[PDB]
């Protein structure tokens, strides 16, 4: 996150940093409880994912550092990636991880509502981004989560700053026009959570920018609510 502060414990309860164990232990990912055994990411995330055996989710985490042997998480089943994704700028980047066992909620650990889908024409006011990622292009990971609080962009706007790329309805974008503050790398696969009404609820899902926080160039996310209906056939299944 570029331009972030320090989060602290309990206040992303739906946030999980996604570790790969090959071929050593490392951040890979955000991600987002969304139900009892169940975690909502990108699909550009699991591009060099050998199998779900690699995979761990580590919930109710505010720093890198508190992840060693014995830290508890929770194991992958299986990795679903929604049949159309093929690159992140064409669209399609979500993905599922089924987890191992269910995830008893707790106050550091419990999911976030998915965006309502009469809550179309809702204009959301109070999204933040969250994630260990890098301060800068050329960083590394934090070892706190950091937060920014970023405005929607309307995707006619947003296609302006990205001719080279088509921006669909199935995202959505959001930035600072004079830029600052946005995910970058390590941000991707979690969260952009928009407080509504007291509630909070899964926007978007960091997928792609150019660069970090520039001027003109707001991040890509994918657009949750236009998957309402595969993330409920999958979590069915
Ligand atoms: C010790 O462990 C480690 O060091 N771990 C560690 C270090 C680096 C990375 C990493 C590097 C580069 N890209 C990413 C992914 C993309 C990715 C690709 C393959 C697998 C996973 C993720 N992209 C973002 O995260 C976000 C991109 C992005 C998103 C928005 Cl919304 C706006 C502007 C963006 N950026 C444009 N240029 N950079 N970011 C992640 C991952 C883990
Ligand atoms: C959840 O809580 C129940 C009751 O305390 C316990 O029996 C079970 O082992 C817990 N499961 C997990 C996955 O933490």
């Amino acid at each position: 996150i570029v331009g972030g502060t320090a989060s602290v414990r309990g206040e992303w309860p739906w946030q999980v940093t996604l570790h790969t164990t090959s071929p050593t232990q490392r951040h890979l990912c955000g991600g987002s409880i969304i139900g009892n055994q169940w975690i909502l990411t990108a699909a550009h995330c699991f591009y060099g994912v050998e199998s779900p055996k690699i995979l761990r989710v580590y919930s109710g985490i505010l720093n890198q550092s508190e992840i060693k042997e014995d830290t508890s998480f929770f194991g992958v089943q299986e990795i679903i990636i929604h049949d159309q994704y093929k690159m992140a700028e064409s669209g399609y980047d979500i993905a599922l991880l089924k987890l191992e066992t269910t995830v008893n909620y707790t106050d550091s650990q419990r999911p976030i509502s998915l965006p309502s889908k009469g809550d179309r024409n809702v204009i959301y006011t109070d999204c933040w981004v969250t994630g260990w990622g890098y301060r800068k292009l050329r960083d590394k990971i934090q070892n706190t989560l950091q937060k920014a609080k970023i405005p929607l962009v309307t995707n006619e706007e947003c296609q302006k700053r990205y001719r080279g790329h088509k921006i669909t309805h199935k995202m959505i974008c959001a930035g600072y026009r004079e830029g600052g503050k946005d995910a970058c790398k390590g941000d991707s696969g979690g969260p952009l959570s928009c407080k509504h009404n007291e509630v909070w609820h899964l926007v978007g899902i960091t997928s792609w920018g150019e660069g970090c926080a520039q001027r003109e160039r707001p991040g890509v996310y994918t657009n949750v609510v236009e998957y309402v209906d595969w993330i409920l056939e999958k979590t069915q299944a």
